[PDB]
């Protein structure tokens, strides 16, 4: 029957039997062992939470918002079927996350397989489909009044993106396609849950109260179409929310130590590739960078690889183990410097691999006692309204920490940075 | 070279350079991968904190308390070396915890190697010895004014008991320093002041006890011809409320039925997965999970990783553990059959634990049952609840002082405070489960349990 | 049309237009000038809240509770009429409070007028009738589906109680509605759910009780032909916890000794200032401070302002009260001498407080002291701390239900929970204060106190 | 002896015996009956705190800050006398506020006594002088090592304004004058306590953390003047503080209903004056307006006067009694045009009482059969960096509420706006 679950951020959360049956599966339970902040744990010791609670809270918030909108305006004709669909769509919106959350799909894939464009939302939808097919959820959905043929496509459109290109639901229910994921302005339950959880656990003060926003929720006919909006006196609250997210990003998400630790972890993983085998269906052996193509082999791809490399004994993982130990002793790669936003031409996804080669290839005018190779430079790339903006940061890090190497490495930056017109 | 750390519970924790140097070692960083509550993460989804923060907070609290006590009475002759030694003893007091914190030393070792008695304090002592020996910390301790020869022994006696004033670390006029981190005369020490706040913040429960007020009214007097920490006579109710809050937390979170059953299943999986997992230690030797306690190098590589190591294995020999772990994933746990009224006559000893399932299986229900149950499909657990002194009153050993004569020690009995305090301070709970999960088995198990409980007159 | 108001403890409260119409009246707005804790503002500087927000919060809590109960079980036939009646009853339950809240009706009235019985509930009811009759609210109530001839009587009954099945406001199948604003059977309601949070927020003492969880597990079990709100069988510990927290708050903040002595001095100042303050009531009559409880028109002008009216006066007739309040303003308080440990007798009745100073004064100590103390210089205070039902276990009148059959109610004894529960639920306390402030007088008073306590075997 | 006092914001606080002796006097105890927010209580029911705890918190914060600053640099030669003097100054900074603490000196005095300038700092310093003179505290001050003649002057210069005009200390200890009341940019303990207490009570959350600022507090001799030089990485924290201040000011202090009630009660007091009489030294009698010239008469001036007017019985106070009855019945005045913001040109302080007459003198080009005298119109006047901005708003309010008057009142408003070029 109805299941009550505790949550430090929110209160007691009720779970529909369908959601309870969905959670109790290996595919969703796998989220217990993936970290919300990934590499930010080693810089904020008090941040050690996973995606399980994040998904639960996102689903709860989406359900609450949909129920409030439905009750406050009975003529929109929102049925419990839509409520179940939105809740299930908000529960399974992060199933595709790899190890260390954003670090995997942001920094490991491009340096491993440049010819495949992959974002974790496609992984999420594939994992959701595999879960539904394997666990036999469809009969239950039919039992509870949900139509699999339409509902599955509606959920898929809710998770990933697409004169109405959507086919899950008719155009008169447009607002339902923004509650979980909003592609137009960037306001939905998901960012609210990030803000709340990060502020609570990390230890930062907050400014945005989502309940006040929920109170003044109306579905107007703005833009010759149905659309969510905010009351005319909510400008201050909206700008406060924007300032809160910007402050969170600057204070936590872009810390020097977090990014450097992520960089060394990624280097260790890349060097350790082609030696760890994960068995999928039929005994097929996949590598770390090729396991996405098979979901059963991808399920066993969690944060355990870090410890598997760390405690490995075979001589084939010598360098990766060495790099992990370097991380452990708190003797990190030395920070070199930063360059103003690239500006004008933008760095493409598949350009990451070539960047270190160009820096080494640059020949500084001054004389350098020590010659640097293409493996001595690692570069980190960071990407930054009804009331009825982006930049790229590039950082360069050097493995060697000796005085001579830093001075020799510094000359490469000045010569290369000026040459590329940053 | 003084560092800073951020903690959600406390504010900014300040670290002496020697403490920072000690923190960055594998033996200490190993704590990042051990759950505080162990199996409680599978009931309270919001409880996923590690021992790293707990150790940091305990060290900070000990340092702050010793600093405050020294500043209150500048005649005690407290020096920098004393504060540093206290902080170090407070930072390395839980290094001996195995996977899933208390589950290991509470359920596995007594079942895997019943020939010896082992507690995590001894493991902490051995790991501290290994850390100091192998990480080359003695020269730095000498540099920073400490004397390793006596300081190491002082830290050891701080962590563990004395092993006629027996302590050989400090003179007799410094006996108040031995009741800050781990207090043996009573439970008043800076361990609870940390984990109470941490667990209440993470689990989702409020806390009733405040420690800053207690620190504001602390003094050292001459109880029994020795200097020991002394409290104010207007704080007896506060201490009783401290212990009541401890009991409430233990009864609400740490002793949950589902958490206990999950821990039992994990212990069973570990037992069935033993003799097949090999851990490399010193000299290339191979140790098992249970035997790894005999080597520090092999024990260092023992963390929570074993759960996933067994769960995602593919060897034919680890099927018996993978089945149980998958059953955990699918949430097909054991069923709760019933419970017995708490205590009243006698407390069951440890040696009698193994005989409970057979005894309950031997019960004969009056009404014939269409289902026959075996003696191996029953689980019986015993829980002990007390104030930390096994039927004694902990406050009896606390010395109070007045304001007219602050330098005098007095003792306050139980009848001089209130009439609403608990009469007893110890009890036992007995839980009975079953492995079969079909309705007929549940009915038969209920009949068996009721008959057994009525047989011995609980 | 619905108005939204902001309060700190809760979130945002929506007010029905009828509730807003009732609120904006002189009688209700009077509550803005009464302090909830009264004498506790001179010991806890941060407790300066009033009764207005307390009433608002109680109304909100009652509305939410009845809404949830109606939503969960649809076979009860709960309409908006009952919801509005309950909200009005919970919004107008503390209307009759006097200056300094409980101090007035606890000390001044029993002394000023010792020939009549008066509890603030009757005053609140009388203020309710006066408000409704004077402001012409009956037409507005009729406009919104209410029938005043019955809803008014139901609202009256919900506050005080009855004046077989005795009630008359609703039929016999709506009995559960009488256990939401103020419960008489055991004492679980929303009043001791709102002021807990408010007091613990303002004072600074953290709270442990959680009411949302209790609301989430509330049902009606139809116990003994009497539809009653019934909780779940696993919430016994939480109920004992809330009662323990209430006892802790009473022992900590409300029953502080300094606050009690300040209240006693304020009451003495009021008594000595009486017969010299005139308040004009209905028809042009003049009422004293003590007699104002007879004409509500004059009573509406009796607030905390009397303290400052006496304090800043200049009439020589008010020299005594002005002097006493000025001493209150210089912290020249009466001193504290001693405290007889909880008396091991049956009890001391209310009508026997007068003789205590005479008996303590008349005690002849074994030792002889030159200083003599008169019987008018001793102040004796008797304090009561219990669970709120005169040595009866409150949890004995609460009905629980199991998971398998939520429609069946059962009862639980004290032995089936734990052995650590308190043995007794009632006690007494006695404090003695000496008006004289010089050392010899207070020492003599302490000697007299100890000899007197020894005489009566405390 | 030492005294420990429990505060709901800053926690347990320890009080020096001298400060405890200072507290227990009528002059300091009168603060218990003066509300911090004044007339804003009727908008937010949860804001019912006084200035007593505010002053206590300010003193505690000043003591902690000075102690930490002295400890962190043993080369400053900070003595206990400086700490005691700073704490005393911080305990007697809001000692001059009258009823409601901002209505009086902000609006009431200019309307009744436009020929005299009177800020609340003058009241605070005068009351402090009277307190010390009449409570015999000078011997007590000398008992603990404080020189009365110099320390009293130092405290006076601390509360109010004076190549070194300050006389208490030489130029060496110049940084001591920017702790309790800062006038260059506006960072001080008083505003910290304002923000913390107001956010805690009203039910708002703030993003400022003063503990970090205290930790990173240092003094560097900028351009030959010792200042409180903070670090270079807390520009974000300073931005957070300023954002919190702006949000608080735009949310709580500048609420429309708060200001309408403020002006309403101020007019009630003005109509009630000339009939309320207060006694001072020698039996001399004073009114509300002229009480500011008599400290002993001032000490008996608190919010009791509001109820005195409300609960009066003499016929001569009928109008004020009716006005307060309107306040109680929520028969508020009309928000009748919200005159435009500043135009550089700023209204002089002493011309406030003339503006109501100006509006009635306008001649709008609309058919206004009804005649409205100036007596039925009311106006409100509003107001608005070391590392190691003003505008005035005008609002218009109408005593009458009849719809017929609404049309006529608006016509003068627009015409007066045109006439005044606002
Ligand atoms: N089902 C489930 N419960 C969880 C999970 N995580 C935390 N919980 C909590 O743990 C509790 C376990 O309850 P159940 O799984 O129902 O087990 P039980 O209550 O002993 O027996 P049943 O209710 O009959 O299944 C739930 O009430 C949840 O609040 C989870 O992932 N799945
Ligand atoms: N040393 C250390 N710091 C930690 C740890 N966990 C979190 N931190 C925080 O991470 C920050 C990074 O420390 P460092 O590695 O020394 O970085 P850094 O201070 O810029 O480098 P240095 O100036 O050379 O010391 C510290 O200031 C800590 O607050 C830990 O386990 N060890
Ligand atoms: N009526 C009323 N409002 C209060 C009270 N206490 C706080 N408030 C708040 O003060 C606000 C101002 O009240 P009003 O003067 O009625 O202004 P309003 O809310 O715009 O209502 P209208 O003027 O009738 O449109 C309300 O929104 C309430 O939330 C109170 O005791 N009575
Ligand atoms: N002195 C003083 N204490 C206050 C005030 N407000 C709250 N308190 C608290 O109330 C307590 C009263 O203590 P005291 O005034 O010292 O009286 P006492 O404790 O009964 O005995 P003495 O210390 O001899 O005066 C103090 O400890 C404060 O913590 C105040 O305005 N002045
Ligand atoms: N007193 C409590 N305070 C806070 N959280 C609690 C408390 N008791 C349990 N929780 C946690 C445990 C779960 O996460 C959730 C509620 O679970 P709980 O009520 O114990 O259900 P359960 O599965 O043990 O029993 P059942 O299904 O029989 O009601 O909140
Ligand atoms: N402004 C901030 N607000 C909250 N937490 C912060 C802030 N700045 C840093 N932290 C966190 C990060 C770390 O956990 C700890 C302090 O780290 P931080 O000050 O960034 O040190 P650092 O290693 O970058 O530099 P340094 O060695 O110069 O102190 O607190
Ligand atoms: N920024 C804020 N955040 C939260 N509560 C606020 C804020 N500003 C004001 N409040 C308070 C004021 C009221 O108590 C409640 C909301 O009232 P508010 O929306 O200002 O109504 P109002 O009477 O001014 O206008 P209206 O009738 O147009 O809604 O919350
Ligand atoms: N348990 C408590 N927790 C927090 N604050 C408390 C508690 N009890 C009292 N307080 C408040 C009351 C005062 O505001 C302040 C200190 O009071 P308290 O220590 O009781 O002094 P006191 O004057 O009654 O005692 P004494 O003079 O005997 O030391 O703390
Ligand atoms: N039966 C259990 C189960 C788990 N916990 C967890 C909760 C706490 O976070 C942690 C306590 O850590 P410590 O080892 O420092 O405290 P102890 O209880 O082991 O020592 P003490 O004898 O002082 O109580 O153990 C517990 O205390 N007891
Ligand atoms: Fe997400
Ligand atoms: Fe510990
Ligand atoms: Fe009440
Ligand atoms: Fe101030
Ligand atoms: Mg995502
Ligand atoms: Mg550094
Ligand atoms: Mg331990
Ligand atoms: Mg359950
Ligand atoms: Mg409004
Ligand atoms: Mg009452
Ligand atoms: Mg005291
Ligand atoms: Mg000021």
């Amino acid at each position: 029957t109805m299941k009550v679950i505790n949550d430090p951020i929110h209160g007691h959360i009720e779970l529909h039997p369908l959601l309870v049956r969905i959670i109790d599966t290996p595919q969703f339970q796998r989220l217990r062992y993936i970290k919300q902040l990934g590499g930010g744990y080693y810089v904020f010791p008090g941040a050690s939470h996973n995606r399980f609670e994040h998904s639960l809270g996102v689903g709860y918030l989406a359900g609450c918002l949909v129920h409030a909108l439905g009750e406050k305006q009975p003529e929109l004709q929102i049925s419990e079927r839509d409520v179940l669909c939105v809740q299930i769509a908000g529960l399974c919106h992060d199933l595709g996350h790899g190890p260390f959350s954003h670090m995997f799909d942001g920094r490991f894939i491009p340096l491993a397989r440049p010819e495949v464009k992959w974002t974790h939302e496609q992984g999420s939808v594939m994992m959701f489909e595999h879960l539904i097919n394997s666990n036999g959820i469809k009969p239950v959905m039919e039992q509870y009044g949900l139509i699999p043929e339409e509902d599955i496509c509606f959920i898929k459109e809710q998770i990933v993106g697409p004169l109405w290109p959507y086919k899950g639901r008719p155009e008169n229910k447009s607002f339902l396609y923004e509650i979980v994921s909003n592609k137009r302005n960037g306001i939905d339950v998901d960012k609210w849950d990030y803000f709340a959880r990060d502020c609570h656990h990390l230890g930062i003060q907050n400014n945005f109260d989502y309940k006040r926003f929920i109170k003044f929720a109306r579905v107007c006919e703005v833009d010759n179409e149905l659309r969510i909006c905010a009351r005319d006196k909510e400008v201050g609250n909206l700008y406060d929310m924007f300032h809160t997210r910007n402050s969170l990003h600057r204070r936590a998400y872009q810390h020097k130590v977090g990014n450097i630790i992520d960089t060394m972890i990624t280097d260790a993983f890349l060097k350790a590739d082609d030696y760890i085998e994960i068995t999928g269906a039929g005994g097929k052996k996949y590598r770390i960078s090729t396991a996405i193509d098979d979901m059963e082999a991808y399920t066993k791809l969690t944060d355990n690889i870090f410890l598997e490399i760390l405690y490995s004994t075979d001589p084939k993982l010598k360098d990766a183990r060495e790099i992990l130990k370097q991380i452990e002793y708190r003797n990190l790669f030395k920070y070199v410097g930063e360059t103003q936003p690239t500006g004008q031409i933008k760095i493409k996804r598949e350009d990451y691999e070539s960047l270190p080669k160009e820096v080494a290839s640059a020949k500084p005018k001054v004389l350098l006692d020590v010659k640097l190779k293409a493996e001595d430079f690692i570069v980190d790339v960071i990407n930054m309204v009804s009331f009825y903006f982006a930049e790229q940061l590039i950082r360069v890090y050097c493995k060697k920490v000796d005085r001579k190497s830093l001075y020799a490495a510094r000359q490469y930056f000045v010569q290369w940075c000026a040459d590329r017109n940053f």
